[PDB]
This record gives C-alpha cells, structure tokens and sequence, in this order.
C-alpha cells in the first residue's frame, strides 16, 4: 500500500507513534517519506546481505526475521514481510523498539540526512489531526 501523507499521519497518530521518545508525528512522516515514499511493501538489499523491509525500512540484521540473513537477530519477534502489510501496526511497534535503543531516530540514514534538523511539521501541514 503507498499512504498518503495525512493519511500516514493519522495512522501513526493513532497507533502512538506521535512525540514517542520526543520525536513529533512529522518526523515520523519525513523517515517514512525518505525511506520507503510511503509504500509499505519497500524492500532494499544491504550490502552485508541483510534487507530493509516496509514503511520504515526495518533491517532484518536486527529487527525480524527473513531466513536469509545468516547470524542476525529478530529483535522485534517478527517475520520481515510483517512489516509490509498494508497495517502498519508491525513496523510502528518494531519502530517503536528500534527509537528506544539508544540513537534515537538516527537509526534511520535517511532521517539523519533528509529530516534531522529540518522543518519536519511541513510533513503534517494541512491535515486534520
Ligand atoms: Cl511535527
Ligand atoms: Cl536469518
Ligand atoms: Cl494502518
Ligand atoms: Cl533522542
Ligand atoms: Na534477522
């Protein structure tokens, strides 16, 4: 499923992703935007081998498991293609576990180059929150 924006706001919203660990719903937004442009069945390799899997491109060499990322974890406790489901229930609770692990959201690449210090309220700007 690709989200639309406001749409993706309020299901982030809704599942208490909104100010978790200090991070407002547009920087939610804004690392989703960038990691996967809101489509929840984004995958892409990585060059160890392990894959980033969703809305929020969760790396199976911690997060879940895919069978075929040989000595990783499954943090989460949960199948990759989980967090591709057009319910992003999965990747919002497992994003929830990776912001909580001590970076904050420089977990995400993209969100420490394209969102980090910027104007992320842009992201929910205009929808009705
Ligand atoms: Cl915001
Ligand atoms: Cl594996
Ligand atoms: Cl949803
Ligand atoms: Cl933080
Ligand atoms: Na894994």
């Amino acid at each position: 499923k690709v989200f639309g924006r406001c749409e993706l706001a309020a299901a982030m919203k809704r599942h208490g992703l909104d100010n978790y660990r200090g991070y407002s719903l547009g920087n939610w937004v804004c690392a989703a935007k960038f990691e996967s442009n809101f489509n929840t069945q984004a995958t892409n390799r990585n060059t160890d081998g392990s894959t980033d899997y969703g809305i929020l491109q969760i790396n199976s060499r911690w997060w879940c498991n895919d069978g075929r990322t040989p000595g990783s974890r499954n943090l989460c406790n949960i199948p990759c293609s989980a967090l591709l489901s057009s319910d992003i229930t999965a990747s919002v609770n497992c994003a929830k576990k990776i912001v909580s692990d001590g970076n904050g959201m420089n977990a995400w690449v993209a969100w420490r180059n394209r969102c980090k210090g910027t104007d992320v309220q842009a992201w929910i700007r205009g929808c009705r929150l």
